[PDB]
C-alpha cells in the first residue's frame, strides 16, 4: 500500500505525467515532454538527459522540499510493482504488475530502453510517465511508455 506522500509526487506533465524522484529531479516518457523556454518556472539553464523515451530533469533549486529523496534503479525479472495511476478525474489506480525481461524496442518509431511487465483495470492513453514502484524494506523502477494492443506494459528504464 502506498502513502498519499508518494501518490503526491505524480505530477500531470506534457501529454502524460511526472514523478518526482526527490526535491530536486523529476521522471516521464520523453514523448510526453512538451518539445520551451523552462520547466516548472526553472529555465533549462536544470540538467536534462533524455535517453530511450526515459527523461530526467535534475533541477538546481529544491522544487518539492517536503518529499525525501527515493532510489532509483535501472529496473527491477519476477518483480511485482505498482504503477501509480492518476487519471484526469482525480482517481487513483494503483496497477499490479509483474515484471519480466529488459530488451530495446523501436514502438512507431521511438527507441525504447524499457522493460516489460504483465498486470496481475489496464492502462490508456495519457497514462505515460507513471511511476513503476515496489518497496524494499519504497523504490522507483521505471515510467510508463506502452501497452500491447490486449495484459503487458512496458516500462522505459534508465
Amino acid at each position: 500500500h502506498a502513502p498519499p506522500t508518494l501518490w503526491s509526487r505524480v505530477t500531470k506533465f506534457g501529454s502524460g505525467w511526472g514523478f518526482w524522484v526527490s526535491p530536486t529531479v523529476f521522471i516521464t516518457t520523453t514523448h510526453v515532454v512538451p518539445t520551451v523556454k523552462e520547466f516548472f518556472g526553472e529555465p533549462l539553464s536544470i540538467a536534462i538527459h533524455q535517453a530511450g523515451e526515459f527523461t530526467q530533469f535534475r533541477f538546481s533549486k529544491k522544487m518539492r522540499p517536503d518529499l525525501t529523496g527515493m532510489v532509483l534503479e535501472e529496473g527491477c525479472e519476477g518483480t511485482v510493482c505498482s504503477v501509480l495511476i492518476k487519471r484526469d478525474s482525480g482517481e487513483l489506480l494503483p496497477l499490479a504488475v509483474r515484471m519480466g525481461a529488459i530488451a530495446s524496442m523501436r514502438i512507431q518509431g521511438r527507441l525504447v530502453h524499457g522493460q516489460s511487465g504483465m498486470l496481475l483495470l489496464g492502462t490508456i492513453p495519457g497514462d505515460c510517465g507513471a511511476p513503476y514502484v515496489h518497496k524494499r524494506g519504497w523504490v522507483v523502477c521505471g515510467v510508463h511508455a506502452a501497452a500491447t494492443k490486449s495484459n503487458t506494459v512496458v516500462c522505459a528504464v534508465q
